[PDB]
C-alpha cells in the first residue's frame, strides 16, 4: 500500500475492507454541524516528562517515537475516559501549500497535520489497545504556512539523516510542548487509524487553532524519500488520505 496512483488510497481496501467500514478517518468538519456540548471537559496534556528516544523513515512518514513504559507523557480531559500514553507523533504533508492536512475544516486543506498517537493504559499495550473501541486518542493539529515554529527545527534538522526507507537516528530530550497551539479549543468524534490497517479505534480529538511554520520548515519535509536507499528516488509527499463519509456519526465542539 502506498499513496501512488496503483497502491493510493482508493485502492486500500482490496487488502483492508475496514477501508469503508462505518467510523473511517479523516472526516471533514462541517463547523455549522458540529455540535456544542456543554458536558465536555478541558483537554490534560501532562508532556513535561515526556522521553523521544528516536525518529525513523518507514516509507509512508516520519515517526518520532516516545518511551511509553511509564506514564510521563499522557493525554487525559476532555471526552477520554481514563489515561492515555503517547507512543509517537507523525505528520502529513502535500507537495504544495494548498494541501497536506488528512482532517479539513469546511472543505479547507492545512499545508499539513501533525498527530500525536496515544494509547489507553488500561488495555496494557499498544497492540491490546488497537483491539478496542476506546483504544486511542488522536491529538490532530493543523500547520499553516506563515512563521517559523522554533520548536519544529530540532525535527527539521535531523531528515537529512533518515531520508530513506528504514533509516532512525537516535533522538533524545525532544519536547513536545512545542509544538502546542496556545488554546486547546477541539471538536471530537469516533473514527479510525488513516493508514492501514485502519483499524476503528480512535477518539478523534481535532484542534481548532492551527500552528504556524516557515516555508523552509515545510520544504525540509519534502525532501524525504518514499523509497529505500539505493533504489530510484520516490519524494515523500502527498502521504495524506481523503475525507471519509461521515456516516451518521456526529462531530462535537468543546466551544
Ligand atoms: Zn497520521
Amino acid at each position: 500500500w502506498g499513496y501512488g496512483k496503483h497502491n493510493g488510497p482508493e485502492h486500500w481496501h482490496k487488502d483492508f475492507p475496514i477501508a469503508k467500514g462505518e467510523r473511517q478517518s479523516p472526516v471533514d468538519i462541517d463547523t455549522h454541524t458540529a455540535k456544542y456540548d456543554p458536558s465536555l471537559k478541558p483537554l490534560s496534556v501532562s508532556y513535561d516528562q515526556a522521553t523521544s528516544l528516536r525518529i525513523l523513515n518507514n516509507g509512508h512518514a516520519f515517526n518520532v517515537e516516545f518511551d511509553d513504559s511509564q506514564d510521563k507523557a499522557v493525554l487525559k480531559g476532555g471526552p477520554l475516559d481514563g489515561t492515555y500514553r503517547l507512543i509517537q507523533f507523525h505528520f502529513h504533508w502535500g507537495s504544495l501549500d494548498g494541501q497536506g492536512s488528512e482532517h479539513t475544516v469546511d472543505k479547507k486543506k492545512y499545508a499539513a497535520e501533525l498527530d500525536l498517537v496515544h494509547w489507553n493504559t488500561k488495555y496494557g499495550d499498544f497492540g491490546k489497545a488497537v483491539q478496542q473501541p476506546d483504544g486511542l486518542a488522536v491529538l490532530g493539529i493543523f500547520l499553516k504556512v506563515g512563521s517559523a515554529k522554533p520548536g519544529l527545527q530540532k525535527v527539521v534538522d535531523v531528515l537529512d539523516s533518515i531520508k530513506t526507507k528504514g533509516k532512525s537516528a537516535d533522538f533524545t530530550n525532544f519536547d513536545p510542548r512545542g509544538l502546542l497551539p496556545e488554546s486547546l479549543d477541539y471538536w471530537t468524534y469516533p473514527g479510525s487509524l488513516t493508514t492501514p490497517p485502519l483499524l476503528e479505534c480512535v477518539t478523534w480529538i481535532v484542534l481548532k487553532e492551527p500552528i504556524s511554520v516557515s516555508s523552509e520548515q515545510v520544504l525540509k519535509f519534502r525532501k524525504l524519500n518514499f523509497n529505500g536507499e539505493g533504489e530510484p528516488e520516490e519524494l515523500m509527499v502527498d502521504n495524506w488520505r481523503p475525507a471519509q463519509p461521515l456516516k451518521n456519526r456526529q462531530i462535537k465542539a468543546s466551544f
